[PDB]
C-alpha cells in the first residue's frame, strides 16, 4: 500500500509520519538529527512531502506552521530536484493562494531570492499563478516590485507580454517602474 515508506527509510521515514501527523513539537525534535535535504526515492523531499501533507482540514494552521518549522530546522525552500524540476518556494509560489509562501517567509524566505538553478528572481514564477495572492504576499513581505530576469525584463513587462492584465494592474497599483 502507499505510505511515507514509498520514499523514506529510517530516521527520515520517522520525521515523514510526524510530518504526515501535523505533529510540529515532534517536527521540531527530530529535524535537529534528520538529513532535512537528502532527496528519498522518486526525488522525494521532506518539504516537498510537508507541502502535500498539508493538505487537510484536520489542524490546517499546525500543518502550515510544519513547513515554517522544517525550513527554520534547515530545509531548503530553494533546492532544485533533478532535470530542472523546481523548489517548493518556487513551486507554491504558482499556486491558487499564499497559505503556502506565507509559511515560507514566516521562516526567513527572502522575497529577493533567486532560484539555485537559474539565478532567476523566484517572485516571476508569482506570473504563471490563475491570481495575484502570491504575488501579493510577496509585494507585503518587501520584494523588490522592479526586480529582472537575467535579460533586464520585469514582473510588469513579463505580464504586460503575456497579457496577463490582473497581475499588469496589480503591479501598477503597487507602483510598478513603467521603463
Amino acid at each position: 500500500s502507499n505510505a511515507p515508506d514509498n520514499y523514506f527509510s529510517g530516521q527520515q521515514l520517522t520525521l515523514a509520519r510526524a510530518i504526515e501527523n501535523g505533529e510540529v513539537d515532534e517536527v521540531i525534535k527530530l529535524a535537529s538529527g534528520t538529513d532535512l535535504n537528502k532527496p528519498g526515492k522518486e526525488d522525494m523531499t521532506l518539504l516537498f512531502w510537508a507541502v502535500m501533507n498539508s493538505i487537510n482540514n484536520q489542524k490546517t494552521p499546525e500543518r502550515l506552521n510544519v513547513i515554517t518549522m522544517l525550513i527554520k530546522a534547515g530545509a531548503d525552500p530553494l533546492q532544485p530536484r533533478p532535470q530542472g524540476k523546481n523548489s517548493p518556494a518556487e513551486f507554491v509560489l504558482m499556486a491558487d493562494n499564499a497559505d503556502w509562501i506565507k509559511a515560507m517567509l514566516n521562516a526567513g524566505l527572502s522575497p529577493n531570492a533567486v532560484d539555485k538553478t537559474f539565478g532567476k528572481p523566484i517572485i516571476f514564477q508569482t506570473l504563471e499563478a490563475k491570481n495575484t495572492k502570491t504575488l501579493q504576499a510577496m509585494l507585503d513581505k518587501g520584494a523588490d516590485i522592479n526586480i529582472t530576469d537575467s535579460l533586464g525584463n520585469t514582473l510588469l513587462i513579463d505580464a504586460l507580454d503575456f497579457h496577463s492584465y490582473d497581475h499588469v494592474l496589480l503591479l501598477l497599483e503597487r507602483g510598478a517602474d513603467p521603463e
